[PDB]
């Protein structure tokens, strides 16, 4: 009856929307310095997980907020039955290279590979992530703490391709799991621009710094 | 009767044919979703006071209902459900939200669909997730606690719900390092600051200590 | 060379008339199927106390038989049975109902098929299971127990049976740090209060104790 | 210049078609068997664990057979004799380690060599546990070690295996392992079985070795 | 110019279009179409020593360098774009192996390459690798030294060709806080002849001398 119709039609004009998009112009080349693009990045750092010093890695969770915007991604609600936004599978479309910089195993996925695409063709994909990266816990057991930096940014596009930027210089520790190993005295999260005598790009990074002890 | 069986066996060939390769875009605001989440909790594998993160292996029972999972037994020659690969049909992305490492998972990803549209599916996973031990060798034991719930939808996506508080421990190792004081799944609703979309998830607490002499 | 080339052409038309073109669903409550397990224990590896997790390695034998899977060997050139890669064919989802970590497959997903329509299916596997090596380093040892069956199908679809109640030892790795007392595999069969199908699983007890 | 390139390559990529299609090898049977030549070359013995009597060792396994189905004459591809494919295009033994207790190792790209006169030559490196007893290893005399490597699924009537030489090749052996090679045989073996009335073939890989001084 | 970049979009779809179908793949070199790889290591940090098992872990980024002519194009045929990136999978890659690793080696990096056309690509998987290693010295001012050779695992140098721009492993983001600190790290082309085989063999061989930090 009239109920179990309306959600048919939504279901319907769901499956066009994302058929008009993944099909009609097929998924999207990836930028260019004629068609550049900025990622903004923004960390919540779950836990410190380990620290091990005798190989100097250290573990970290996190979720790393990804945020970009296409045209080739954007329609009229009016058009799709007042869509404004859907879930897809990141496998959908194109999501950028972020990767850590020091990192000394494979990233580890610990969340769906799911992305939010809105209307205006804005993308929001949020993976948590599990990171062995080059870090020397040295001063963890005294009240300073210990120091380490990991920086993150495209592998293969510079910064006349793929721009980044944050919405704010310390990263969300409202979710950091309070009873850690580890207490986190500070954890910023900050844009670099990278300069190098050979050539003319730039390279953009976001440089993660925490700062650590062991809990008391 | 060795037509019989090549008959039933057709029929639901056809089904699923009728269901996958000819007819989901998963649940949105207009066409919002439940899930029904229960916990069998097996065994606290181990527990790590050096990293805090705590191991677990349970089965978890997830169900959810699809108008377009619906077909009429009469049609097919009465087969009022089907076993399936979960690779088939969609399924819910319920996740461990302070998990430390992948999930790992024990048993097949084979669901049970049912003629009125329902799916059941039962993942037996081992779990790492954030957990102080403190305390487990002591007669009041640790508790540990694990949220539960989509990592992309909303509230008004995919709601959750439990049948029962109680999580079933009529399978619990019993000679497992650590003895269960108790095990309790709990729905929760989150709002927030700004926004007006609710978001739920299910907690799952354990209360734990070491097995005496 | 030519008597090649046609024994060949014989056994590439049999995989085809069979796997492309009629198509098995797996089993039903109107077409219930019987598989057989057996167990070779190979070593108990790793006994861990403080975890109370096990590892064995195994060779565990499948059997069972499909009408779709019958021919006639006179119409393939006198072919009586041929190997097939485990993913062309329905197989069973025999699991460890107290596996503690993904098992791990130490042989090819390889099987056979015989002309009656009769499959043979023997993965070599690692698993950890749950497990109290209590008692392992005195003269009685341990004990410990682990159910297969099928993860999704109850005994109206999947029976099990097996053949023998020992498990074969023959092949146990005789310098193993763990040394066998006894392994029996016993077909059992369990009602549950949610449920009005009966279940089936194999239960595998093994006894030993460290090596002297 | 550049046409005489692209031309050899248009040949190779016909040769690869001709044959991956124009009858796409089910395997070697009773009526057409095939003889599989094995041989190791002992890179490392890399790890010898007491607790589980586990050792790791690090190996090529060169693996050669040949196949009518994969001949042609080179004077009909421009003078192709040999060309290097993915193994994943062409049929390959299952040859298995009888006694590893964790699923083998790749160590080299899965890419094999196939010749016009149809013979073919795979060489995966592989790192592998099984089942030993390292007891004596810190003694004068060693430790010795053994492992039984065959086909999984067909017998002696379906794969005969030989080996070109019983002295495994040590002269890629690691220089400074923490164990060094007093001897590395590779032998033939026909069993039989009182359940079965075909003979079943392995090569025994048999290692003595020792703690480095 | 929401145009231009629709153009540029079409033009750069098309391209790939055009390379990736008509002659559907490179069928990999051969002695008549022989193919150099230009190789380069930048050593990140030496991780781990595992004394116990003579296993040594380095972190690298390992540059490979490639011209094929069937990746050629115009830049003017294509709206002036001048190279692109592509998934590794969607190109034919050389099979650079450690000769003496002892686990598989882990990719910590995006499988991502950079085509130019002139017809060169260039891919730098980030890696871990194990390999053998006996790090004795290693807490000594002398340090210890391990070696490890890298070359095509199935083609010889009449079909793959290996070269290096510079004997001199790139040190400049070496990790100044590793646990061992590096006196020096070179990487040379090798070639081999044997007794079994007429062709000849190529390889690079990295050595690194290494101390643990003081
Ligand atoms: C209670 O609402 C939520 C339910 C799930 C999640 C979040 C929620 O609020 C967001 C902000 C913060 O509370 C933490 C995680 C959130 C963003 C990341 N997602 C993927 C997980
Ligand atoms: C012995 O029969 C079973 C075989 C497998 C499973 C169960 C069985 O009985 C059910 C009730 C209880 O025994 C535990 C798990 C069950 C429900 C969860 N499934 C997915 C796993
Ligand atoms: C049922 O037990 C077995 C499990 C696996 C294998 C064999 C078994 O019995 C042996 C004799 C015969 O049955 C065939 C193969 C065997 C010898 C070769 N091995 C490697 C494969
Ligand atoms: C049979 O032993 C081998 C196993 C693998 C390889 C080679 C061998 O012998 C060497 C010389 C020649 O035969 C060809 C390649 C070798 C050198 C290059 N390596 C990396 C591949």
């Amino acid at each position: 009856y009239k109920d179990d119709d309306d959600k048919l039609h939504s279901q319907a004009n769901l499956m066009r929307l994302k058929s008009d998009l993944f099909n009609r112009s097929p998924m999207y080349p990836g930028p260019t310095k004629d068609d550049p693009l900025t990622v903004t990045l923004g960390f919540t750092l779950q836990d410190i997980v380990k620290a091990d010093s005798s190989t100097n890695e250290v573990d970290l969770v996190y979720y790393e907020q990804q945020r970009w915007k296409l045209n080739s991604l954007m329609w009229d609600p009016n058009e799709y039955g007042n869509i404004t936004d859907f879930r897809t599978s990141a496998a959908d479309i194109w999501t950028p290279d972020i990767t850590a910089y020091s990192s000394t195993r494979p990233v580890q996925v610990l969340s769906p590979q799911i992305a939010v695409v809105t209307h205006d063709g804005s993308v929001m994909f949020i993976p948590a992530q599990r990171l062995s990266f080059m870090c020397d816990p040295t001063g963890v057991d005294s009240e300073e703490g210990a120091t380490c930096a990991v920086k993150f940014g495209s592998w293969v596009y510079s910064g006349f391709e793929i721009d980044l930027k944050t919405d704010t210089d310390q990263v969300d520790l409202s979710s950091y799991y309070a009873s850690s190993k580890y207490e986190i005295l500070s954890a910023t999260q900050t844009r670099q621009v990278q300069h190098y005598s050979c050539c003319p790009e730039p390279y953009i990074d976001v440089n993660l710094v925490v700062k650590f002890r062991e809990r008391r």
